């Protein structure tokens, strides 16, 4: 589990969204596994605005932050997981690393802020849903 809290936005994995998320929807995209809902309280996370390919992600199933290199956001074929069939997922970045279903929502961060959240795992790869292209999270 995990979310990003920026401005009056809450960013979560679409497969972990709550009724309150859907009842306060801003934007959602199944192909990216992302959903954004509106918040009453201001959040303090900064979204990275950059093309970094190195950062650190949180792996809840190891209670550890791991430094990783990660790929550019792309359309990646993902094997079946407990929450999606095998499919193409968009805006996805991969690294070599550990990722269980419970690790979804862990933050990937670089020197510029939050890059994305854990979304996929298996075959010794961890996939992160990028948020750096969602420039509107920074305003309004
Ligand atoms: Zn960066």
């Amino acid at each position: 589990s995990g979310a990003i809290y920026v401005g009056n936005y809450r960013v979560v994995n679409r497969h972990l969204a709550t009724h309150n998320d859907w009842a306060n929807l801003v934007w959602e995209d199944s192909s990216r596994d992302l959903l954004v809902s509106s918040t009453t309280a201001q959040g303090c996370d900064t979204i990275a605005r950059c093309d970094c390919q190195t950062g650190v992600y949180y792996c809840s199933s190891r209670r550890k932050h791991y430094p990783v290199s990660f790929s550019k956001p792309s359309l990646i074929f993902v094997e079946a997981s407990e929450y999606y069939p095998a499919r193409y997922q968009s805006h996805l970045m991969l690294a070599v690393g550990h990722s269980e279903p419970g690790d979804c929502g862990g933050i990937l961060r670089c020197q510029h802020g939050v890059v994305g959240i854990v979304s996929t795992g298996g075959n010794g790869l961890v996939g992160f849903a990028d948020v750096r292209d969602l420039l509107w999270l920074d305003e309004e």
